[PDB]
């Protein structure tokens, strides 16, 4: 499509022709009337498969644009509602929580830095996970620096299987140390 590859000009690096850089990105927020860092451009780099955060190739453009029969800001903008929609589902909530990982790292990095993790966990589980505020708590006072993909998986795990007051948790073994220990860190707290 010849209207599809005009959209992307408007977008392109002026060095390097094959990919969108920071002000580009930027340019495409705003066409969409979406603040770059907010959740519903999260939801649509997971639409368009995006790598990596602050990264938006030729390919990935073109490839989503016409994955979403999409040749226009306007066409992508009305697809957004049914984007959200698509969430419901658990399995796919699953995919965009799997999927935001692998975004918000550096490509060739085994884990997430963890101010990026807590900022992406306010993102994805903020009215969703009641002890978010403790858990990033936790962390930031047991001097991780680093989540590998094991861990942020098992939050969401231990997100939707915990009661509000933490009386179906067992400690006897079936969940890692890590999780005994936060919750012996936010029981008394609760």
């Amino acid at each position: 499509r010849k209207k599809l590859e005009q959209l992307y000009n408007r977008y392109k690096d002026p060095q390097d022709e094959n990919k969108i850089g920071i002000d580009g990105i930027q340019q495409f927020c705003d066409d969409l009337a979406l603040d770059p860092a907010s959740i519903s451009v999260l939801i649509i780099a997971w639409k368009f498969r995006a790598a990596t955060q602050c990264e938006f190739s030729k390919q990935e453009f073109m490839d989503g644009m016409t994955e979403l029969g999409c040749d226009s800001i306007e066409k992508l903008k009305a697809q957004i509602p049914k984007m959200e929609q698509e969430l419901k589902e658990p399995g796919r909530f699953k995919d965009f929580y799997q999927f935001t990982f692998n975004f918000a790292k550096n490509p060739g990095q085994k884990g997430l830095d963890l101010e990026m993790a807590i900022a992406y966990w306010n993102l994805v589980l903020n009215g969703r996970f009641k002890f978010l505020d403790l858990w990033n708590k936790f962390l930031l006072e047991h001097h991780k620096r680093s989540i590998p993909k094991d861990t942020w998986n098992l939050l969401l795990d231990f997100s939707t299987m915990i009661a509000d007051d933490m009386s179906n948790y067992d400690e006897e073994g079936a969940w890692p140390v890590l999780i005994d220990d936060f919750v012996e860190f936010a029981r008394p707290q609760i």
